[PDB]
């Protein structure tokens, strides 16, 4: 079956966060070095969670500035409503 060997060693698709990436997922309550990117997803939220990065108000604001977090987006804010900046630095932060 020629699909099954293309997805072979490729069906769970995990990443290696690079290493400011993988300190933010450990502060938010991640363990080891290998993820899914749904796993990522999730830590990411938690941690602005628990930074407490988001307007009280506003909560898909998130104020990331003078944060790692900020520094690895290269911004100080970004709405949930318009995560481009995440999807750039995810990118850029997940090795296969
Ligand atoms: C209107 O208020 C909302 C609405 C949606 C989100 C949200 N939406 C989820 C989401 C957003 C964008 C992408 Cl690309 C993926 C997932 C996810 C999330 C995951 C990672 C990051 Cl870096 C930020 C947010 N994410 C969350 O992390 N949420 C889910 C909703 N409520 C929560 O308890 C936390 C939200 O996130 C806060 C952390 C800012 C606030």
């Amino acid at each position: 079956d020629l699909e099954n060997l293309y997805f072979q060693g490729s069906q769970i698709n995990q990443v290696r966060p690079k290493l400011p990436l993988l300190k933010i997922l450990h502060a938010a309550g991640a363990q080891g070095e290998m993820f899914t990117v749904k796993e990522v997803m999730h830590y990411l939220g938690q941690y602005i969670m628990v930074k407490q990065l988001y307007d009280q108000q506003e909560q898909h604001m998130v104020y990331c500035g003078g944060d790692l977090l900020g520094e690895l987006l290269g911004r100080q804010s970004f709405s949930v409503k318009d995560p481009s900046p995440l999807y750039d630095m995810l990118r850029k932060n997940l090795v296969t």
